[PDB]
């Protein structure tokens, strides 16, 4: 089999209104050294990791105020407490009561070091939608 | 060199209003045990697989009934038949139907799904949409589904 | 420490109005044979590669006319001069007002030595690389 560090976590459906990564669920992974601490994935050993995450935002009708939805995956190494954005995207659901949906997918390969902490964050958890499985996830795999 | 289960299938360009995955063509893959059956990719052996898919939807203007577009990759395992959604996303191309006496402009909405999953031999993977009437595969590279054992 | 051909390049925030890929930067990669030439990633050896790219488009206001935003990864082989689109997507932007439209592309492909991969857009005037992590292009031999 494989002993490569791997994780695939999803939004916890019991933490409504928040983004709390969860691995205790069917079709989720957290193994071979990867840990979930303080809502962040912690890298076991150095190497090339494919990192990815998807969030789905939804709302009914368009707010009177212009809203921007952001999703970013950031890296925090032990050699610097300053978070660095590896992947980031923005979306504007409204131009100015029909429900809107906006998915954001981020993904790339990065050289990581042992102890590195990866965070997958959003700016509007009040719009996050994990009403159904597979809509919000965050993962990594050492290649 | 190879040996690892792999597939990269694409929408049949000749299909009409249906998402038919195909592999026998340039820049598409289906090898090392992966099979294409009943429009599903069948896993030959257990392991961690990267699974991904993209669909592109397009329409001419905004209709009366509000449209939600969905794309979902699901897994069927023999020992727990109940199909389960591994990855799924939804998009809304319009906020209101094209005004009366207004110009009906075409819209395009891509959806990309991708993740790493532990699969077992015999597992069947589906990548399906709810609105094949808006699926757009007019040009190459717009609709694809693939997996690779890592 | 790895041995597999790999690259992760990003938009040069200093080349305005243009999409110029750059590897010389923290959290970017270009090793084990992969090279950047004429703004394209050049494949070192035959094999399966995961290839992907993301672009972000933005405008302070919605276009006065109907516009289509495109992002495509194409392949140019040494045996086929005409480019082939491996991955492609299209987005229709809107017709207190700034808009953003991300596009992500990715898939696994059998490539050959010398193959050239290009990740391009149709509207560099709308490309947004104001912040890190928004525009990238990468490949890795699996």
């Amino acid at each position: 089999p494989s002993d490569m560090p791997v994780a695939h976590v999803v939004a916890n459906p019991q933490a409504e209104g928040q983004l709390q990564w969860l691995n205790r669920r069917a079709n989720a992974l957290l193994a071979n050294g990867v840990e979930l601490r303080d809502n962040q994935l912690v890298v076991p050993s150095e190497g090339l990791y494919l990192i990815y995450s998807q969030v789905l935002f939804s709302g009914q009708g368009c707010p009177s105020t212009h809203v921007l939805l952001t999703h970013t995956i950031s890296r925090i190494s032990t050699t610097h407490n300053q978070p660095v954005n590896l992947l980031s995207a923005i979306r504007s659901p409204c131009q100015r009561a029909n429900p809107w949906y906006e998915p954001i997918y981020l993904g790339g390969v990065f050289q990581l070091e042992p102890g590195d902490r990866l965070s997958a964050e959003i700016n509007r958890p009040d719009y996050l939608d994990f009403a159904e499985s597979g809509q919000v996830y965050f993962g990594i795999i050492a290649l």
